[PDB]
């Protein structure tokens, strides 16, 4: 239309809109103030509702990306408090959006938003819920300034939801802060998955990533035929590119296109969609992407026949190589929703080689007769992984699991940071409590998706301060072979034992007063630096001090004296496990 800012307010709506705006200047100016932005904002919404009364009002016509610019370079202060930034100003229109784009600082250096008291942030939403919401918007925005917008969007109407219905109820705390956790750690692991998404294609290219799609749109749209999911992978791969380049009306707008031809597709992709193609054009792209798998068709033969026992299996792939093992992606993906993408991406691989190998070979069908048995063993492994650790999970409770675990993970790689292998260990955990909860059926998938974002958050601090070429290999190695990596990991025997150190296991009664979970951490710091010290110490003789440390704790939690008490039956403690352990 003559107008884009008439339109885009239209459609989104003047409450989103001005959201929207915010959330887009606080990325760019993460170092003005709440006001100016609010003063922007204002501006920026005046203005539009000009262009809507009159599309051929001054200026309506002018691209969204030239008004951006024009706003950016408005800014007073923009020279003295953006130094490299004011220099974009100085460029022609297209040059100018590029040059913005280049200029947005990653890691801003602002502190750490302080979670305030539950009774303060109740008080304040209740006394200007707008301003509220708002201005965290604003402080969250300005320090994640790569976030998709509308998804930070949809997550601010996440905690309005969350303060409405707990600052009126009754143990307000109880209420809240469990919602706060899971949105905080929702939200931190949606920002990985979409930094996961962008380095991913750059270290391993458009086939990895198209491969990766083709299988998670197969699962996901089962009775779509290979040529749909096709080009569906194509134009997902488009779309991700722009995105990842970083220009968010470009990324909202290819978004957005794939919708629409998806809801217009329908018939030909989901019967699942009804739902989401009905949502505006807000929430619609994103209401796709989350949508539960379709029931595949049933009537669905066996590979064996297009896949193994066909003559032309090798002139039909001979012909075109990645179509083929595409098309055999598909068909598997599509029969297969209960694996991981990446086992999915593995059978891929093996039938790859296996081909490469057998089409020129002296006999090749005899010599890939047998492809689908090198299957069962890639299948598997993470199935019986699953079935073990959700059974020790079923035994130990989560918190006792994640003990089972830091007792495993600093024997393999003991040179990681104590405090890395506590965070590690609690997050493995609770990837344990939640998908062992599943059917069996959809147990992997559940797993690999925390998996990713658990160690993908693993690698990203030690490839920080490298410690382990280990954990550095696993870490660079093929995301397909990642998981598989860390699991090949043992006990590290060359490995010399911390020397003793009293203060490390010397406790004090504050330890009664911590909240639980730094209780947690606490106890689960020195079981890590227990296993540090004593690397050899065995199951019977650890769970022995564990006990002994445990009826010490309550002991002199209980004690008319707590403190005398976490001295003197402290150094009895010390002193007996030091002798039980040989
Ligand atoms: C997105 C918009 C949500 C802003 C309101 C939430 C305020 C909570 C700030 C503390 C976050 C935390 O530490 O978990
Ligand atoms: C002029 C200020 C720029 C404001 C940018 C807000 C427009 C974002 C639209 C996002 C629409 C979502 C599309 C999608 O993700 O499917
Ligand atoms: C982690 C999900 C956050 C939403 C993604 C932000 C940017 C979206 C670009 C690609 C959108 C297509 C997503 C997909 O269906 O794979
Ligand atoms: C922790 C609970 C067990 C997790 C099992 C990991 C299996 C991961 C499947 C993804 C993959 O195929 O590598
Ligand atoms: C240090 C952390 C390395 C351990 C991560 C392993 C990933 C979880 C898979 C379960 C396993 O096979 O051990
Ligand atoms: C050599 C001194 C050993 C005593 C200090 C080690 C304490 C290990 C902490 C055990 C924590 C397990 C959790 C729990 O007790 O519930």
């Amino acid at each position: 239309h003559k107008s884009e800012v008439a339109h885009r307010f239209k459609d989104l709506g003047e409450e989103n809109f001005k959201a929207l705006v915010l959330i887009a200047f606080a990325q760019y100016l993460q170092q003005c103030p709440f006001e100016d932005h609010v003063k922007l904002v204002n501006e920026v919404t005046e203005f539009a509702k000009t262009c809507v009364a009159d599309e051929s009002a001054e200026n309506c016509d002018k691209s969204l990306h030239t008004l951006f610019g024009d706003k950016l370079c408005t800014v007073a202060t923009l020279r003295e408090t953006y130094g490299e930034m004011a220099d974009c100003c100085a460029k022609q229109e297209p040059e100018r959006n590029e040059c913005f784009l280049q200029h947005k600082d990653d890691n801003p250096n602002l502190p750490r938003l302080v979670r305030p008291e539950v009774d303060v942030m109740c008080t304040a939403f209740h006394d200007n819920e707008e301003t509220f919401l708002k201005k965290y918007l604003y402080e969250i925005a300005r320090r994640h300034p790569y976030f998709y917008a509308p998804e930070l969007l949809f997550f601010a109407k996440r905690y309005k939801a969350a303060f409405t219905e707990c600052c009126q109820a009754a143990d307000k705390a109880a209420c809240l802060l469990p919602k706060l956790d899971e949105l905080r750690d929702e939200g931190k692991a949606s920002s990985a998955k979409q930094r996961l998404k962008c380095a991913s294609l750059q270290k391993f290219g458009e086939r990895a990533f198209k491969a990766w799609a083709v299988a998670r749109l197969s699962q996901r749209f089962p009775k779509a035929e290979f040529a749909e999911v096709s080009k569906l992978v194509t134009d997902l791969t488009k779309v991700h590119t722009e995105c990842c380049h970083g220009d968010l009306l470009e990324c909202a707008d290819d978004r957005a296109d794939l919708a629409k031809y998806i809801c217009e597709n329908q018939d030909s992709i989901s019967s699942k969609l009804k739902e989401c193609c009905e949502k505006p054009l807000l929430e619609k792209s994103h209401c796709i992407a989350e949508v539960e798998n379709d029931e595949m068709p049933a009537d669905l033969p066996s590979l064996a026949a297009d896949f193994v026992e066909s003559k032309d299996v090798c002139k039909n792939y001979a012909e075109a190589k990645d179509v083929f093992l595409g098309m055999f992606l598909y068909e598997y993906a599509r029969r297969h929703p209960d694996y991981s993408v990446v086992l999915l991406l593995r059978l891929a691989k093996t039938y790859e080689t296996t081909l490469e190998k057998c089409c020129a070979a002296a006999d090749p069908h005899e010599c890939y007769a047998k492809v689908f048995d090198e299957f069962k063993p890639l299948v598997e492994e993470p199935q019986n992984l699953i079935k073990q650790n959700c059974e020790l999970f079923e035994q130990l409770g989560e918190y006792k699991f994640q003990n089972a675990l830091l007792v495993r993970y600093t024997k393999k790689v003991p040179q990681v940071s104590t405090p890395t292998l506590v965070e590690v260990s609690r997050n493995l955990g609770k990837v344990g409590s939640k998908c062992c909860k599943h059917p069996e059926a959809k147990r992997m998938p559940c797993a690999e998706d925390y998996l990713s974002v658990v160690l993908n958050q693993l690698c990203v601090l030690h490839e920080k301060t490298p410690v382990s070429d280990r954990v550095t290999k696993c870490c660079t190695e093929s995301l397909v072979n990642r998981r598989p990596c860390f699991s090949a990991l043992e006990v590290d025997e060359t490995y010399v034992p911390k020397e003793f150190n009293a203060e490390t296991f010397t406790f004090h009664a504050d330890i009664c007063t911590l909240s639980e979970k730094e209780r947690q951490i606490k106890k689960q710091t020195a079981l890590v630096e227990l296993v540090k010290h004593k690397p050899k110490a065995t199951k019977e003789q650890l769970k022995a001090v564990m006990d002994d440390f445990a009826a010490f704790v309550e002991k002199c939690c209980k004690a008319d004296d707590k403190e005398t008490c976490f001295a003197e039956e402290g150094k009895k403690l010390v002193a007996a496990s030091q002798a039980a352990l040989g």
